[PDB]
């Protein structure tokens, strides 16, 4: 309407609406994220707690430490889940025949940023999204330098399939979408945002000029929306709306 008490009550009122499914977008990253690591960690203290014997031959890694990678990759429905090792080879347990784990020389793994950067940070490393070379499809992947004693046995890593949190962030409320690392659009709850011409550079504008859980209006086709954006990790998530709830 007009009266500007009336216009105030529809902007407060829907400010607080949006507010919140933003949140509920922000909270489904976190809690993909949160239950990955969880896991990850899990495995970890599983396989460090192996006695050294079952971890310092190749065979006896096979043995011991494949039917682990198994049940925790059948547990979570991970695509991958591997040990890799300083002589390159990878223990590497896989979505496929049911055959068993096996090691694999040849994914080059002192080049890989899950293998180099685990060993640099005491924490879980958790990557862009990439293309897995083994099952060939997008994965997130978590990995963990993991040590017994001080000692290096290996870089765990985790592949989860990057569909798995699109998938997610598409079934929230509202029109809400995340953006990834370098800014281009990664999940929507409409799948029309993921046409890749679509630019998207008024809400990032909005948002460069705003910050972080700041509400904001922009114009689309001469006409009025609102907004606002926040930075999740290295994403970024928002949501848009007609201006019509406040104007009309
Ligand atoms: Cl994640």
């Amino acid at each position: 309407g007009i009266d500007p008490f009336t216009k105030t009550s529809l902007y407060e009122s829907t400010l607080k609406n949006q507010t919140d499914l933003l949140k509920v977008t922000q909270s489904t990253v976190e809690d993909f994220r949160s239950t990955n690591q969880s896991f990850t960690r899990a495995l970890e203290k599983d396989i460090a707690n192996l006695p050294y014997q079952s971890l310092i031959t190749e065979e006896n890694i096979i043995n011991n430490v494949g039917p682990i990678l198994k049940y925790y990759r059948h547990s979570i429905n991970a695509l991958n889940v591997y040990l890799g090792l300083n002589n390159g080879k990878v223990l590497l347990s896989q979505k496929s025949d049911a055959k068993m784990p096996e090691l694999r020389d040849d994914l080059d793994i002192k080049t890989k940023d899950w293998y180099q950067e685990a060993l640099k940070t005491n924490d879980i490393f958790v990557t862009p999204a990439y293309l897995d070379t083994v099952l060939k499809q997008y994965v997130i992947t978590y990995s963990k330098a993991i040590y017994k004693d001080g000692k290096i046995i290996g870089v765990l890593g985790v592949d989860i399939p990057s569909e798995d949190l699109q998938n997610l962030v598409a079934k929230t409320p509202g029109n809400t979408f995340l953006f990834d690392q370098k800014n281009k659009i990664f999940a929507a709850t409409n799948k029309e945002l993921l046409n890749p011409s679509i630019d998207h550079s008024p809400v990032l504008n909005a948002y460069k000029l705003n910050g972080d859980n700041n509400f904001f209006s922009y114009k689309l086709n001469n006409e009025e929306r609102l907004g606002a954006c926040t930075k999740v990790f290295a994403y970024t998530a928002c949501i848009t709306e007609s201006a019509d709830i406040i104007n009309k």
